[PDB]
């Protein structure tokens, strides 16, 4: 069927939830042993959620090379994305690693420090232009160059030093301040102009390595992004956009990571999303 109309026929029905659980039952599953070895706990947020072995990301690295992140590549759409965790104490030197080695340009940030009155993830950037970051296990160097801080979202520049060979590099940070701490939004207005606001950067483009994006968990919020930015893309490509299908590219992408779109809700939310984004990009 196509989007809006199928939209609303679950919405009259009431059926999200019998909807989001079929896509649960179909979801891939493939090992994720690295993830689950002893020396590793410390690495991971949540004992339920883990990158798969055959799509999670290498540090470069002999000692230990594992980080709670995967790479979701989308052959059709043409676009890559890193999802991973919000970074934890003992990881804030393995997450700037991973930007480093992948050359990223830019990294998504949907969830806040605080939520719920409880730490969310790790303050891994700095706050002060004047007080750089050191991160000694990776041996890299952060600064803060600028921010501009908006009502819904926060940009900032930030440089990264690899102190080994005292190579420079640009990294764009787009901070989601907004989502509430319970829900979803109630228009996906401000959220897709936080999406076009990345895609106008280039930090999605193939000139660089992929974007990083991050919630908690990195398989919520961060999903919802993803597959808004593919579903969106597919749309443009194709000579038919009707046939854009978002189930089955929301059960695409979770061929590369578990989990992705958390609830009955954030799944409703998606398609609003791509329903609205399709008519600003047009024509109109
Ligand atoms: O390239 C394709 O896979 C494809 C598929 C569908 Cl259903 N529609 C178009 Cl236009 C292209």
């Amino acid at each position: 069927m196509e989007m809006e109309k199928e939209f609303e026929q679950i919405d009259k029905s009431g059926s999200w939830a019998a909807i989001y659980q079929d896509i649960r039952h179909e979801a891939s599953d493939f090992p994720s042993r690295v993830a689950k070895l002893p020396k590793n706990k410390n690495r991971n947020r949540y004992r339920d959620v883990s990158p798969f072995d055959h799509s999670r990301i290498k540090l470069h690295q002999e000692d230990n090379d594992y980080i709670n992140a995967s790479l979701i590549k989308m052959e059709e759409a043409q676009r890559s994305y890193i999802l991973t965790q919000g970074p934890l104490p003992n990881t804030v030197g393995h997450f700037w690693e991973m930007v480093w080695e992948q050359k990223s340009r830019g990294v998504v940030m949907l969830n806040r420090v605080m939520e719920k009155g409880s730490l969310k993830c790790a303050q891994y950037w700095p706050q002060k232009e004047e007080k750089e970051m050191i991160f000694e296990d990776t041996n890299l160097k952060l600064t803060l160059i600028s921010e501009d801080i908006k009502s819904y979202y926060t940009v900032r520049q930030l440089e990264l030093e690899n102190l080994t060979t005292q190579e420079t590099r640009e990294i764009l940070h787009f901070h989601y301040t907004t989502w509430p701490d319970f829900g979803v939004p109630e228009s996906p207005a401000s959220f897709l102009n936080f999406l076009f606001k990345v895609r106008e950067s280039g930090s999605l483009s193939p000139e660089h390595g992929p974007v990083v994006v991050h919630c908690s968990a990195g398989i919520g919020r961060s999903g919802t992004f993803c597959l808004a930015d593919t579903c969106l893309l597919l749309m443009d490509k194709r000579k038919d956009p009707s046939s854009v299908d978002i189930k089955k590219v929301l059960l695409e992408m979770r061929k590369f990571r578990m989990g992705l779109i958390q609830t009955a809700d954030q799944l409703r939310f998606s398609y609003l999303a791509v329903i609205e984004g399709a008519k600003f990009i047009m024509g109109d």
